[PDB]
């Protein structure tokens, strides 16, 4: 509708795919080469499905903090025949508030999905289903089951992937620049 659904729908056109584990099927940002993310309570085996492909999984890394504290995000390596659009440059180096963002989300359930969230808040610190996370971002909308994984974007930026809510508020896992050098 606006130069903000602009930006979200070009991410989500090539830089998405449906990922399935046993846990369910969850929105997956790829990111450059054959690098993807996903909530790590995704819990990503050695097979993952990829749109319905049986896929191998070459390396799968649950990102934790210097504090030793979980970030909710796992880096995914895939064996699959074709690379993703590095999108590295629209990454934030720093933790930070934005404006007028959107999540958005393509499954089986929920296709072409997208939803002005507003401001969004670096949260920090939260207890995320009994387990303590920090980087979280934190937007007053009503996400429900199935969202997870769906990308936080503003115009220009790729700033998360969502993790959970509590009904009223919805959180997301922080992605910096510094997840993905090489
Ligand atoms: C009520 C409650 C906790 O129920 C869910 O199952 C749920 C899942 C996601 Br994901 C979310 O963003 C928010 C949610 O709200």
């Amino acid at each position: 509708m606006g130069p903000g659904f602009d930006f979200a729908q070009a991410i989500m056109k090539k830089n998405t795919v449906i990922a399935r584990t046993e846990k369910g099927e969850f929105t997956m940002l790829g990111v450059y080469d054959r690098v993807a993310v996903i909530p790590t309570h995704a819990s990503v085996g050695e097979i993952i499905y990829i749109n319905d492909v049986e896929t191998r999984v070459l390396d799968a890394c649950a990102l934790r903090d210097l504090t030793d504290t979980n970030l909710e995000i796992t880096i995914v390596k895939l064996d699959r025949n074709q690379k993703f659009r590095d999108i590295r440059h629209f990454l934030p180096r720093c933790e930070d508030d934005y404006n007028d963002a959107v999540l958005s989300v393509h499954t089986s359930k929920f296709p072409n999905m997208y939803i002005p969230v507003g401001q969004v808040t670096n949260y920090g610190f939260l207890n995320l289903g009994g387990t303590p996370t920090h980087r979280i971002l934190m937007y007053n909308f009503p996400t429900r089951a199935g969202q997870c994984g769906g990308v936080v974007t503003t115009t220009g930026k790729v700033i998360g992937i969502h993790v959970g809510g509590n009904g009223a508020q919805g959180f997301a896992a922080m992605l910096l620049h510094s997840y993905f050098t090489d």
